[PDB]
């Protein structure tokens, strides 16, 4: 295990153990973006796995960034579970915080909010005066998106936070780092980051992000994150701008049991086909060659053949 400061690359990912004086820590690196960590009686500690960059590109130039993660997170004291990193020129230290210990960061008055990844994050900006940094002691801005309640797994749409910050005038520099991170302050604890995939660079719409309609539509977590349509008239819908007139649609779903489940597709109020799922194991059903014509159009997925013998579970819809 790593028990003192160290920077390196492990299985494709840039890792770092960093602490100041006082107490101890231990970090074990596992496959891909994963790692586990332990600390006690620290002042400041950071464990992370992500990507470090060469400081010549903006986040736009590098491309879309998304982290998909899960962690077991048991801090004892002040701690964060967060995406963390830096820009340079200008020097900015930044956090997208999904969970924490005893204290929810960072103090001060929010500049804004963003609703993303199924949660709500309040946005903050502070100046740090004469503080340690990747470039030595310096004065720099610190930007934060902090979830309004705790979560320890899911998807963090890093680029979307970056754009929200910029839209509020929180200017960003060239990237130095983006990493899923475990931080402790004046604390002890442990964490097991069992899943951490950083993805850099067809539209997929998650069922659980669409508008719900009908009497019973509800979110589900098994056999995937998505929604259940239980009765006639249960639906989910969203608006989409079609740029061509002809598309393929792929729905990933399942029945709740071994009876076949069916979900009708409509575009601008008109019936365009049905998706079939023959049992409880997730699968993708694809409707090809749908002529619908151009512009903003309401996409709906709705149950119309329910008879009290099955429900339809929907994970996501892909449009090509
Ligand atoms: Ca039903
Ligand atoms: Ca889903």
């Amino acid at each position: 295990a790593i028990t003192s400061n160290e920077i390196g690359t492990h299985d494709g990912y840039d890792y770092e153990f960093w602490k100041d004086s006082g107490g101890s820590g231990s970090m074990t690196l596992n496959s891909g973006g994963t790692f586990s960590a332990q600390w006690s009686n620290v002042n400041n500690i950071l464990f992370r796995k992500g990507k470090k960059f060469d400081e010549t590109q903006t986040h736009q130039q590098i491309g879309n960034m998304s982290i998909n993660y899960g962690a077991t997170y048991n801090p004892n004291g002040n701690s964060y579970l967060t995406v963390y990193g830096w820009t340079v020129d200008p020097l900015v230290e930044f956090y997208i915080v999904d969970s924490w210990g005893t204290w929810r960061p960072p103090g001060g008055t929010p500049k804004g909010t963003i609703n993303v990844d199924g949660g709500t994050y309040q946005i903050y900006e502070t100046t740090r005066y004469n503080q340690p940094s990747i470039k030595g002691t310096a004065t720099f801005q610190q930007y934060w998106s902090v979830r309004t309640s705790k979560r320890t797994s899911g998807t963090i749409s890093v680029s979307e936070h970056f754009r929200a910050w910029e839209s509020l005038g929180m200017n960003m520099g060239n990237m130095y780092e983006v990493a899923l991170t475990v931080e402790g302050y004046q604390s002890s604890g442990s964490a097991n980051v069992y899943s951490n995939t950083l993805t850099i660079g067809a539209t997929r719409v998650e069922a659980e992000s669409m508008t719900k309609g009908g009497p019973y539509t509800s979110n589900i977590t098994s056999p995937f994150n998505g929604v259940a349509l239980y009765a006639n008239g249960d639906n989910v819908s969203f608006n989409h701008s079609f740029t061509k007139a002809n598309s393929s649609f792929s729905l990933r779903g399942a029945s709740n049991n071994s009876n076949m489940a069916r979900v009708d597709l409509r575009i601008g109020g008109q019936n365009r086909g049905t998706f079939y799922f023959g049992d409880q194991y997730p699968a993708v059903y694809t409707i090809n060659n749908i002529n619908h014509g151009i512009g903003n159009q309401l996409v709906e997925l709705i149950v119309t053949a329910d008879d009290g013998t099955w429900d339809a579970y929907l994970d996501y819809l892909e449009i090509r």
